[PDB]
C-alpha cells in the first residue's frame, strides 16, 4: 500500500524533499507522490530544476516532463523513473486544495506560509489525512525529531506534525545522547556557523524584519537569531530554559556546523563524551547521528544524509586539558540534504504507525 | 534655484542615486531632494542602509533619522547634512503621487516597475515636470548617455528620459570615440563580465523569465543576455544593427568589465586606438571616460565614478601583433557607483537646459 | 603489458591525473603507477588529499596508506584498489630520479618546473623512455591535443610530449572542426572566463611576474594573458598568427568557459556552425567535444570529462540575426577534470603506438 | 626626535603596519621609517601594492617609487608624503642586517620566520635597539596587548616584544574588563569565526602541518586551532588554564568575530555585563575596546581600528532570559587593520617609555 503524499510548495525545500524520496528509491514502490503544488505547473521547468543542482549535482534517476493531455500547451506532469506526478495549481487557502479529490493522505507543507497549526489544518479540510510541516511550527503542533522522540507520535492525537528545522535536527541528537548517557546538562549555549539560504539577498537588499539578513549573503558574516535552541526544548523537555543559541550566516551555499558549549551535571571528561557519542552513533543513533575522525571541511559533508555528524578531532583538540564540567562539542550537517531525508523518514514513520493503529 | 527632485523607489538604485547627490556635495545647495517614496517610510531603516554599505563602505556625510512631528511613532524624515528629506508612502499608480503638492519637478523613477514611457508619464500627471528612469526604458523614451549624446535632449519634446543601463554607459563612451576618431566599426561583438545583482538568487531559486539567472549567484558563472548592445544603437544611430553582445554574471558583488571585439572600417593598429582613447579620456570625454596603465583588478574600481575606464595594459597586451582591423578593447566600470553619478549628472543637465530654454 | 608510469610532482595536477587513472578503472590492469614523486613521502597525507576533494567529491575507489617496511615510522606506500604505489623523494634534477631502477617507462612531468624540453629530458637520462608534460612546453617539444592531432605523434622522433593546457584543449577542438568543415577562419580572438587556480593567492599577495595575478583571487575579476591562443597554432598550423586571446580569472574554484569570436572565410550562418559542431561532437570528435541544449551554469560541468562542451543555446542566442561572417562561439570545460583525462589518454595513446612500431 | 624604525618583511602584515603609520599621519613627523627589508627591492611593485588594496581600498597619502641613484635600473626607494624609505635586500640571519649602519632603533619583525625570542634578538646584534614581533612569539618574549598590559613593559628588561595575534587583541580586551569589573571567570571557551588568510590556499593544496588548512579557503568552513585562548593567559595571569578556544576559517577575505562563552564567579546578568563593557569602552578602554548598537555585518567593520568592538544587540539577544552565570559575548575585529594600528601603538609606547627611563 503505497503512501499517498502531496507536496505543497515546490521550492528548495519541496524539491529537496521530493529528490530525497526519489534518491532513496521510494518513488513508486513505497511512496506515491500523487502531485506537487506551486504557483506554476510548468513541468519542464521543474524537470530542469531537478536535473541540475549547483550543490548536489545530477540526480541518480531519470526525470522527464510530459503533458496530461496532448491538448495542453506546456507540460503539466512530471515522470520520475516511470512514476507520474501531477503538477497542480496553488491555492491561497489549503482547504481549497483538491487533496481528497486526488487521494492524497499525507501532505508535506513546505511553502513556509502555513507554519501555523491552525492554517496547516486547512489541508485536512481539503481532504488530507495528515500534514507534515517542513519547518518549525507554531500553534501547538507536535514537533518531532527522528532519532530523538518519534515514539511520542500519536496517530489519534497528532494530525499536524513539525519536522523542526535543519539546525535543530543536528543539535537535538547530540543533546539527546548527552542527557541519555547521564552526562547531564546544567545550561548550554550553541552557535551555528550556517551556510546562507534562499531567504537571504545576493546584494544589499530589503529586509525590514531582519536588517542584517538583508545584506549581501556571500560576502559577509551575518549574525542572526535561531529558535533551534529553544525548539530542542520541545523535543527534549528536560532542556527547556537551559538551552539557547545563535547563528552566523557565512559565504557558503550549503552545509553548516554546530558549536555547542555546555556545562555537565556531574564530573566527567571530554574523552568520555567522545566515546559516548561514537558509541551512540554506532548503536541507537545510527542513521541519524554519525561521526568522523578525519580532518574534514564543509565540502566533505555535501550529500551526507546524517542529521548530525560529530567531529571527533575538532572536539578533542579544542577542549580544556583536564576539564570536568565546561565542554564544547562540534557537529556538522548538510542543512539541505539531511533535513530532506528526515522529512521523508518522518512521513514513512507516521504512515507506518497510522496504519498499525488502524 | 535648487533643483526640486523626488526619488520614487528607495532600493539599491534609489539610495545609490541619492548617495551620489550627497557624495557630490549637491544636497541642499544645488539639488533639493524634497522626498523619497517607498513601501516603507521608516527613516531609521533608511539611515541604517545609507550609513553602512558592504561594497562602498561608510558615507562622507552625516545621516540622521527624525520625526516630522513628535507624535509619529517611527521616524519618517531623513536629515542629511542638515537638509531634510521627506519619506513618503508609495502608490500603485504614479499619478497618485503628491508630486505637485510637494513641489517636485524632477522625479527619479527607480522602482523598476515603470520603465515603460506611458506608465512613467504618470508622475507628470501627478504633478511632476520631468522624469528620469534609472534603467533602460520602453515605449519610445529618449535615452541619453552623458558624454555621448546629452546635446540631443529637447526640453520641449522629452519629458520622460532614460539614463540607459550601467553596461551601456560603459560601452557607449568607447564606441563613441571609436567612431568619432574615424576608426570606423563594421561590426562588433561585446561580452561583459558582470558582477551579480539584486535580481539574482543566493541559492538555486525561482526565475521563470531567466532560467540560468535563478542559479546560485556567488557560486556560478551565469550566462545571460543584455540589451546594452542594441541600446548603444539608439544613442549612436550609426551603429544600429552593427553591434550585439552577451553577459556573464560572475561571483562578485560589484564592478564589471566590458570585452569589446570589433572590426574597423579602415586599416589601423591597436597602438593608434590606444592613444586615441587616452586622448579622448583627457579631453572631450574627461569625467565620463577614463583609463589606467596599472595592473588593476575589479576591486580597484570600487567607488570609481567614471562611466567607463579603459584598460590600456590589458588591451595592448592581448591583441594580434600587427593586426589592422580585428581588435579587442577592455574597459572597466563600477556598475553601481558610476551609473548613479550619471543619473545625477543627467538630472542636472536636463534641469539646466530646461531652465535655459525657459 | 601494464604501462609503467611515474608521476613527478604530486600537486593538484599530479593528483588529478592519478585520480583520472583510477577513475577510469585503469589502475593495475592497464596502467601501473609504479610511484609518485614529491617533496614529501607521507602516504597518509596523500591518502587524505585523494579521499577528499572540495570540488570533485569522494573517489569511487579505496585509498589506503601503508609502510614499505614495518621499520619506517610514517607510511610511504599508497594502496589503491589493491595496487601498491611507491612514494618517492623528490630530486632537484630529474636525471637523479631512479626511473630506470624502478622500471618506469612513461613519466608524467607535472611539477611545473620542467616545462622546458631540455630539462624534461632529464627523466629519460634517469632511466625513463617517454615524458608527458601536463602543461604547455617550451624548447620545441611536440604538443598534442587528443582528438585534434594525436596522429602526428612519432614514437621515434617525439620523446618529450606536451598535453598543452586545459584552455587549449577546449579551444582547439572547436577551431579544429571550424577549419575541417571548411568554415574558414580569417582571424579570431578568444576570451576565457577561467576559474582561479593554485598559482593564485587567497589575499593580496606577492606575484612579481603577474602583478594582477597576486590579488585576492576569490574576490576579484583578474585579467591575465594566455598562450592557449598561440598554442592552438602549433596543433593546427593553418591558424598560426590568426588567433590570439586573453583570460579573466573569476571567483570559482573550478570550471571555465571559452568565448570565441572569429570571422569566417566564406559566407555562412550561426545555424550552420551550430549543426556542424553538434555533428562533429556526435561523430569524429565524440568523447573530446560535446555539446548541450540546456540552460546550464559552471557547476553543471563539474566532473565532465569532455575537453570541450559547446553551449548551443548560449551561442545561437547571442549572435547577429542574419550575420554571415562575424560570429561568437561558447564552450565550457572543467579545466581540472577533463584535462586530467586527456593526459591519461595521451599516455595510453603514446604507449600503444610506441609498442606497435616496436 | 622621530622614532627610527625598520620593517623586516614587507608582506601583508608589514605593509599593513607601514600603512597604519602613514594612515595615522605619523610618517615623517613622529615615526621615521628608515627602511623596509624584503626578498625584493623593487619599489615600483611596493608602491603598486600600497596604492591598491582589495579590502582596504586606496590610501589617503601619496606613494611614489624613485631611484636612490639615477644609475640603478629599478627604483629602490619609496616616497610617501615626501618622506624617503629605503628598500633593503633581505638576509637569512637578522644579525646580517645593517640596522646599526642605517640608524634603526626599533625593528618590526614581520617575516614570520623569527617568532623565536632567540632568533629575533639577531636584529639587536645587527645594531638595532628594540624589536617588535608582529605575531605570537616563543622563547620567553614579553607579550603585550595595548589597553590591557602595556604598563608591564620594562625598557631595561624587555628588548624583544610580541604584539600577540589579531585574535588575542580582540579577546583580551573583553576578558580584561570581565575580570577588572569583578564579574569573574571560572572557565571560558571561545570560538572565532575568522576570515581566511595568506597562509591558506585558493584550491586544495599542500599543508602538512595543518591538513584542513590546505583545503580551498573561499569555498569551505575550515576548523583550526588557535593559541589566542592560552595567549590571553600570559597577558592576564589570572586567566591561565581557565581559557581555551578554536577557530573556523570562513570564505571572507577580512574581518573576524569572537564568540566568547564563559561562566562568571558571582551571580550577575547579561544586562550588567553589557553596561560594563560599554562603560569600559567609553572610559579606560577607549580606542581599544569599542561597541555597537547597530545591526552590523562583517563588512561594516572594515577599516575599523579598534582591537575589539563589542556587539551589544547580538549579545543581548542571544543569552538565556534570566541566567546568572553562563554567558555568551560577541565582538568583532578587522583582523588586518586593527592589529596593524596596535603594532604601531606598541612601538610608540615602547619608544616613549624607553626614552623616559633614559
Ligand atoms: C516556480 O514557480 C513559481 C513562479 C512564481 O512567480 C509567479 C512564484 C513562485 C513562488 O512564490 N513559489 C513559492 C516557493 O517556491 C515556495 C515557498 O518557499 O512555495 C511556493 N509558494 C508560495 N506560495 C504558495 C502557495 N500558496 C499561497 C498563495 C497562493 C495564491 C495566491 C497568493 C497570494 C498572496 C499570498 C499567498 C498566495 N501554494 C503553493 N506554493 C506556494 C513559484
Ligand atoms: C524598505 O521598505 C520596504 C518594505 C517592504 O515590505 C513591507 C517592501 C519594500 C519594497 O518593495 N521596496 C521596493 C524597492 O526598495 C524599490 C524597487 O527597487 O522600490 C520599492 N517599491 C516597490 N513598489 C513601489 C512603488 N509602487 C508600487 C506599489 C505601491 C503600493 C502598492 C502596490 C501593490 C502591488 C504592486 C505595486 C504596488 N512605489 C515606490 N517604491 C516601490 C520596501
Ligand atoms: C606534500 O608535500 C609537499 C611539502 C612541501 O613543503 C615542504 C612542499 C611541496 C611542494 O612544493 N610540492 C610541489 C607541488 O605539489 C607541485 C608543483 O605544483 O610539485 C611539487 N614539487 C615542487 N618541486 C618538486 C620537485 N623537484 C624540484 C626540487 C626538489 C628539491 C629541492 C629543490 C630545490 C630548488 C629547486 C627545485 C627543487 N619534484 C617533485 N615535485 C616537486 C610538497
Ligand atoms: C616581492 O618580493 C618578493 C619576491 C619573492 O620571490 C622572488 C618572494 C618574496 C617573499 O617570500 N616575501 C616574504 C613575505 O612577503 C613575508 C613573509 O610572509 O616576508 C618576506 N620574507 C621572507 N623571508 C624574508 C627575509 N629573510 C629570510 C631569508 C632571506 C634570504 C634567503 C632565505 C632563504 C631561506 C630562508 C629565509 C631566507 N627578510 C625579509 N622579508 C622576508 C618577496
Amino acid at each position: 500500500a503505497p503512501i499517498k503524499v502531496g507536496i505543497n510548495g515546490f521550492g528548495r525545500i519541496g524539491r529537496m524533499v521530493f529528490q530525497a524520496i526519489c534518491d532513496q528509491g521510494l518513488i513508486g514502490t513505497e511512496i506515491d507522490v500523487v502531485a506537487v503544488v506551486d504557483m506554476s505547473t510548468n513541468a519542464e521547468y521543474f524537470a530542469y530544476q531537478m536535473k541540475h543542482d549547483t550543490v548536489h549535482g545530477r540526480p541518480k534517476y531519470t526525470v522527464e516532463a510530459v503533458k496530461s493531455s496532448p491538448s495542453v500547451e506546456t507540460a503539466d506532469v512530471l515522470v520520475v523513473n516511470g512514476h507520474r506526478i501531477k503538477c497542480v495549481k496553488a491555492q491561497r487557502n489549503p482547504a481549497d486544495l483538491p487533496w481528497g479529490k486526488l487521494g492524497v493522505d499525507y501532505v508535506i507543507e513546505s511553502t513556509g506560509l502555513f507554519t501555523d497549526k491552525l492554517k496547516a489544518e486547512g489541508h485536512i479540510k481539503g481532504g488530507a489525512k495528515k500534514v507534515v510541516i517542513s519547518a518549525p511550527a507554531s500553534g501547538g503542533a507536535k514537533t518531532i525529531v527522528m532519532g530523538v522522540n518519534q515514539h511520542e507520535y500519536s496517530p489519534a492525537s497528532h494530525h499536524v506534525v513539525s519536522n523542526a528545522s535543519c539546525t535543530t535536527n543536528c543539535l537535538a541528537p547530540i543533546v539527546h545522547v548527552l542527557t541519555k548517557e547521564n552526562f547531564g546538562i546544567e545550561t548550554g549555549l550553541m552557535t551555528t556557523i550556517h551556510s546562507y539560504t534562499a531567504t537571504q539577498k545576493t546584494v544589499d537588499g530589503v529586509s525590514l524584519k531582519d536588517w542584517r539578513g538583508g545584506r549581501a549573503a556571500a560576502v559577509n558574516i551575518i549574525p542572526s537569531t535561531t529558535g533551534a535552541a529553544k525548539a530542542v526544548g520541545m523535543v527534549i523537555p528536560s532542556t527547556k530554559g537551559k538551552l539557547t543559541g545563535m547563528s552566523f550566516r557565512v559565504p557558503t551555499p550549503d552545509v553548516s556546523v554546530v558549536d555547542l558549549t555546555f556545562r555537565a551535571t556531574r564530573d566527567t571528561s571530554i574523552q568520555e563524551i567522545d566515546k559516548a557519542i561514537k558509541k551512540a552513533a554506532q548503536t541507537y543513533m545510527k542513521g541519524i547521528l554519525g561521526f568522523t575522525d578525519e580532518e574534514l571541511v564543509s565540502a566533505d559533508f555535501i550529500n551526507d544524509n546524517r542529521s548530525s555528524v560529530y567531529d571527533s578531532k575538532a572536539t578533542l583538540q579544542n577542549n580544556l586539558p583536564g576539564e570536568k564540567r565546561f565542554f564544547k562539542v562540534v557537529s556538522w550537517y548538510d542543512n539541505e540534504w539531511a533535513y530532506s531525508h528526515r522529512v521523508v523518514d518522518l512521513v514513512r514513520y507516521m504512515a507506518a504507525k497510522d496504519a498499525a493503529s488502524s
